[PDB]
């Protein structure tokens, strides 16, 4: 027979997950908060059966439904709906849009670490690649002699997520005003990421570029800060223009979205602080902790503090002690999986060698068990 | 700036669609049945609300959930879930496997007039593309001696759907059972997709290939039969082999479902034969009335039954007498919406210039106004 499928390696990530993740385990290792229950979303949310009876299970828009894109234009594009694409999860949005903005040959700067897919699209659509360095934006600000040597005239796109999956650094109102300037200026597009960007711990909220009118791509998330990554929902805020051109796309991958999940999604970013604050403050109840349970173990452990997110990325010594190979960190965090019952990321997945992505968005109640099995991990090695 | 969105043309189904699908209209153009309430949902799959409201909106897995792909496998892949692949809609799964299964090079026979995806993403794959003609498939088999010519060892893959949109040509279990061999004898792939298969009107419903266990592909969706197109739930059955290798480009479009929408999908498939059911029923009392309307009009229209599905492609006498351009149906189509409230799909859609999609998948309580609109229509131009 001819069935040869095409051998293609799977993104660390995904392939650790479906490996590894499961049940009866202490899972402290996602960049995102505790997922709701539907019951508990029609109670905040304020969802009657009633009306979700009524919902006719017909063909939506390829935009997005007029409703949904209103709660999510509003919130994120200064009430301008045109501007919204309505996509399944922000990685639909990701794919749609980079595919019809990004062509061979132009200069295309990316955030190290960053997330796969959005490195992957321009990698794949033949850009030429710059990376914008890890340590070049600290201080809620890059290094503006880094952005005058990386953005130029010519350059096609900016590609970054702040806060940043999985360290958790991000830029303070001037740091984005000052990009945005850098950008505006050379004729560069501002690609940016704003999946974790409900929940801030260093600086205010980061107002999104989407909202100005201007020729940028920010793309959200009802997975990451709003405890629904099972409804898988997300949208990206650009031009009209180019949203249009990403409906042949579409056509021969997905079509549109369920009108009910629609009607679901528009009261979810209606009522979106009520569902991120009881996360946020939840989550932050586990960053206390975290902190005290960082400084009792400063001799194994290293790590910069989260600006933003729900997730870190400490660094274990030993495996900077010993240098390599990026496999130590894998088998790391599967003798830990194994004797411990505790998830993490190994850092293979974001560049970080030495580093494992430490989610602290998960329930209070540990949690705790969590760092408990890591403490007691990391006494044994040593 | 840099923003130069790249232009692709829009499909010409799709775009007709969007240009023209609304409101105040007799819409009869559709290629499946016409969709339930979420309301009757629940009533006909039996769902209460603390079934709904019971589910954590939490990751699904790459493959699909395990309930809803049991749902599909037991139907259409005897028993077997692990030859299931549910995904957003059965455009989803065209996408994945396609991609998956065909390199450059290959020979692909390819059924002409066939809906675009299917055709779509061999040629882009930039495989060998032989046409498989209309003609060829009459009284449930493909001409054996077609068959021979273009099914030859080496030949990569048969893509066909059957029932046909739009015209409602298919097969007989004989046909099929020929066509089977030969793509085993050669040992080419078979890609079957049975979006309309559960309506059947000349033979009886064809038994789905992929449940032979052997290589073949085919296709299944919630969106022409069920009455749920806005659910967005289709699969693909297939080798788990082939099924694995769709991850990576899943985890950077889509990444998994809704385990709600998954719920649901999982009661829709169980009672399956109570949602076809009452709307094929239907469907046929619409048959009926327009095989009477067909025959009153046989000046005017000629057309080829249905053997299949909930649409038919008549064809229009007057655009065969003055035979060509292409772009004569669509002023026909545009005239017909704007004098009379009434759509239908252009055949330029389907490579049928002459031809238009007529679909009678539609509410029994016209459904036969649109045809009175068409009679007022057909008389005025003659
Ligand atoms: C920054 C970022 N963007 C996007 C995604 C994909 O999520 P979704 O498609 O649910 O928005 C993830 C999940 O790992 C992420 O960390
Ligand atoms: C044969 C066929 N397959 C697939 C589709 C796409 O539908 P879905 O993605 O809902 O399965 C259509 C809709 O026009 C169709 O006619
Ligand atoms: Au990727
Ligand atoms: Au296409």
């Amino acid at each position: 027979s001819s069935l040869r499928p095409r051998r293609e390696d799977p993104p660390v990530l995904e392939e650790w997950y479906r490996r590894h993740l499961g049940p009866d385990i202490h899972d402290i290792s996602s960049s995102g908060v505790h997922p709701y229950s539907f019951a508990e979303i029609r109670d905040v949310c304020r969802i009657p059966a009633a009306d979700l009876d009524a919902v006719v299970m017909d063909d939506s828009v390829s935009q997005g439904g007029e409703g949904v894109r209103r709660a999510i234009a509003d919130r994120y594009a200064g009430g301008d709906a045109d501007r919204v694409l309505v996509t399944h999860g922000s990685s639909e949005a990701i794919a749609l849009t980079l595919n019809a903005l990004l062509h061979r040959g132009d200069r295309v700067v990316v955030q190290e670490g960053i997330y796969h897919s959005l490195g992957h699209y321009p990698r794949a659509a033949g850009c030429d690649v710059a990376v914008l360095p890890g340590r070049a934006v600290r201080d809620g600000e890059i290094d503006p002699d880094v952005l005058a040597g990386l953005v130029t005239p010519g350059t096609a796109a900016v590609i970054v997520n702040f806060p940043h999956n999985p360290t958790g650094v991000t830029l303070s109102p001037q740091g984005l005003r000052a990009l945005k300037e850098r950008t505006a200026a050379t004729g560069a597009v501002l690609v940016w990421d704003a999946a974790t960007a409900e929940i801030a711990h260093r600086w205010e909220v980061l107002a999104d570029p989407g909202a100005d009118g201007g020729d940028t791509v920010s793309y959200g998330t009802l997975s990451k800060t709003f405890g629904l990554p099972g409804l898988r929902v997300g949208w990206a805020v650009a031009p009209k223009e180019l949203l249009t051109a990403t409906f042949p796309l579409r056509d021969r991958t997905t079509l549109f979205l369920s009108p009910l999940v629609e009607l679901v999604a528009e009261r979810a970013v209606r009522h979106a602080d009520e569902l991120i604050g009881a996360r946020a403050a939840e989550a932050r109840h586990n960053l206390a902790h975290l902190t005290g349970w960082m400084a009792a173990h400063e001799e194994l452990v290293r790590w910069t503090p989260p600006e933003g997110g729900v997730c870190a990325l400490p660094v274990f010594r030993e495996l900077e002690r010993a240098a390599a190979g990026p496999q130590e960190v894998e088998r790391f965090c599967l003798e830990l999986l194994e004797r411990h019952r505790t998830l993490l990321v190994p850092g293979t997945a974001f560049g970080a060698p030495h580093g494992a992505r430490l989610g602290f968005g998960g329930p209070q109640e540990d949690f705790r068990a969590g760092l408990d099995g890591l403490s007691r991990f990391l006494r044994e090695r040593a």
